[PDB]
């Protein structure tokens, strides 16, 4: 409905104005190409960082939001019907400013959680853990309103570009930060709390061989390469060391780490190019 | 060669028609872009999910097939010569329907092996483990007929898009399912049986530190859980399940469940303020 | 500026002439697309493998180099200003043939370090560990001279394409080989010596929960899945086995590996297709 696109675009413009200045910029950053939904959602959520200086008006918001919605409608129709597409888009449109506020808190969590994060522009423009969450919070609305096929395709699109695999059904709290992220897998029935931090190669997955994925409390940190598997619960304030294999419930305020250290035992160019 | 292209085109048309109903669809999906060989192979193997409804005639199949093989022929020539390129292409065309039947079984394996896979359409359009096998089964025929350079480049292309790293020399049986797949690495001389399932971050690789076998051979019905590292010229029997994060460096007999010996150990023990910092 | 671009172009052309037999090629390969900076750096460093035969004159080199330089300059200007952008561009130009020498040594390291590496052509066109180092050696110059935002952006672009995550601040010696590479993460303050070899899913990272990343010596090999965390040192000639969790220093001339083997215990298409349809 044209009326919903227009109402949502004005709500978005209001959201831009009440932004903290940290989320603003007078600069004109270079073009970022990726794929359609991400390019558009980036522009819609944070135009200052992804658009030409002259294309940051209400009409540009309306055009971009309309391109996004029409593409989403055509895809949901291809897998399902017009009736379901409309229901999904309506829900998405009503949720868009809420999504935008959630993505801002993800960005805040990245700046807080990463010593290498120097500014919000760096995080917004280049942190893949942020871009996966821009797409996931949109895809999750679609999934929850009955579209499980396009929402999965959407997540597989961002999966391809970041190496981060999050199912559209995953339920994720606020201030969620994935650092680096390549190899991260989070399954359909997983539940994640607030202020969680997750590193590369972490799996929140099903047992190797209904609810079949982990639930994670608040303020949980999961170190690189940990594999957290099965319908289990990690309590709040848990820290999980790198490469742990975790298949059991873990109580709150715990620290989990591989038990023991490994074993240690002791002990030009022309030549190399002469051999080929 | 045109006569071979026409027969393969006609055999593919016949293959489409004998498909089970589950592989067919009357719908018009949005176009999917990636890179040339993947887009073309997708349209060649499953037109119903990747092409405009008015581009599904024998001639459209022949156009897509011709463009694919002739891009392959031009790349192989660049590394080698026209004779080897023709040889590789001929083998690929003659195996093309065989490849299609194998990919269909990979799709079946994905559907049975994944509680989140709800339809064949979803699997066909979006599962990276299926897309990597579309490429790998093509590349492997090229490699086996002598083109080791372009078949590797081809595999690195699909690597760049899926994060799944499979060598063109890898020998892989039917009904093979990779779930999630990022970080998967499978080496040149590895051999994989039938009905295997492999998860993210799995290596079937060489020992960290000719006709050699330096990568693993795994049997049928093997499941390898996330993060497992299976290294060296070792054999994993059929019906073996390997738990997550395992480090395997020895042969494993059939009918074994393998897992890390010990659980990890375990010991006990806003925006406003945050926004004040980057503002100032 | 125009004259430094011309002298850098002539030094590059001479560097092409100086190459060993093995880095040359009479054949013409199909173009490779990715993203702008990688396409240009590939063509500038190895024209024989990435450009048409008729686009290898001095002016062709000068146009490719200028396109790159002007793209980087505007990108840095966008995050900072003309003053810093020129400082970085000047530094990069003065070091361009040095970077080319280092990348050739990375290629040599890949050939000697990988049995699947059959030829330099294959390595130059297709090895993602080489492509990430083409970018990183450029991005490191930019980072060292004050541009920490665009050099990060650059590294994230090559990250999307390879799944290899190397910070622009990382300091890396010569003959560096990443095999496979997906899931490799190397942090901002890490230091890597010469002739090191790193596999997929390796982290040289900070503690999960100034310098906070590891220093690695010469001839270190780190197997797949190893996590090396914190401001620790791995001495030279160390071999680190797959999936190791390293949180303490390792002296030189050591082999490190998980000490215990895993425990073990014993124990129709048509029908499936009817199920869902």
């Amino acid at each position: 409905m044209s009326s919903l696109l227009q109402q949502t675009s004005q709500l978005l413009v209001q959201s831009y104005q009440s932004d903290n200045i940290a989320f603003k910029s007078t600069k004109q950053f270079p073009e970022k190409k990726s794929f359609l939904e991400l390019e558009l959602i980036q522009k819609i959520l944070f135009p200052d960082f992804f658009t030409r200086r002259d294309k940051r008006t209400f009409n540009n918001v309306l055009e971009r939001l309309s391109l996004l919605v029409y593409h989403i409608q055509n895809s949901i129709e291809a897998y399902y019907n017009q009736q379901l597409a409309e229901k999904c888009i309506t829900a998405l449109l009503s949720q868009f400013v809420t999504i935008r506020e959630l993505v801002k808190q993800d960005i805040i969590a990245a700046y807080t959680g990463d010593p290498a994060a120097s500014s919000l522009a760096m995080i917004i423009r280049s942190y893949p853990g942020i871009h996966v969450m821009m797409i996931q919070r949109v895809a999750h609305i679609l999934y929850m309103n009955g579209d499980i096929e396009y929402s999965r395709e959407l997540m597989e699109n961002i999966h391809s570009v970041t190496g981060i695999d999050i199912h559209p059904g995953t339920s994720i709290g606020n201030h969620f930060f994935i650092d680096h992220g390549v190899g991260v897998v989070i399954g359909e029935t997983a539940v994640i709390g607030n202020w969680c931090r997750v590193y590369q190669s972490v799996t929140l997955g099903a047992m190797s061989f209904n609810k079949r994925h982990p639930t994670i409390g608040d303020f949980v940190v999961i170190g690189a390469g940990a594999k957290v598997l099965g319908n289990i619960t990690i309590g709040s304030n848990v820290k999980i060391g790198a490469n742990c294999w975790i298949t059991q419930n873990i109580d709150q305020d715990q620290i989990v780490f591989i038990s023991e250290h490994p074993s240690q035992i002791t002990k030009e160019n022309l030549s190399w190019v002469n051999s080929p």
